[PDB]
């Protein structure tokens, strides 16, 4: 599924990401849009041999399971695969794991290299929520 912005903001409030960890949801929303282009189906090989699934690019190495990531974790307890459904609930579960890790969203390096520091609520712009 391709979300709208206002469509992914509004499903990343409901499941309780705005100001999570302290991160507003034109954090997330900009994490996505950069990460996945809001596609719920990208995935994307990783020079370490691992893969990053989903609206917001989760590794196989520590977070999900996807059979081909050596030595990895699975520490969302989820096949990857539940990272690509057009709902969000897993994606958001595991989010909140990831964020909670100590390094807050610098975990997304999209984030990290093209949000942080930026105008990030224009990404929530038009958005009845
Ligand atoms: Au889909
Ligand atoms: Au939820
Ligand atoms: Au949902």
């Amino acid at each position: 599924k391709v979300f709208g912005r206002c469509e992914l903001a509004a499903a990343m409030k409901r499941h309780g990401l705005d100001n999570y960890r302290g991160y507003s949801l034109g954090n997330w929303v900009c994490a996505a849009k950069f990460e996945s282009n809001f596609n719920t189906q990208a995935t994307n090989r990783n020079t370490d041999g691992s893969t990053d699934y989903g609206i917001l690019q989760i590794n196989s190495r520590w977070w999900c399971n996807d059979g081909r990531t050596p030595g990895s974790r699975n520490l969302c307890n989820i096949p990857c695969s539940a990272l690509l459904s057009s709902d969000i609930t897993a994606s958001v579960n595991c989010a909140k794991k990831i964020v909670s890790d100590g390094n807050g969203m610098n975990a997304w390096v999209a984030w990290r290299n093209r949000c942080k520091g930026t105008d990030v609520q224009a990404w929530i712009r038009g958005c009845r929520l």
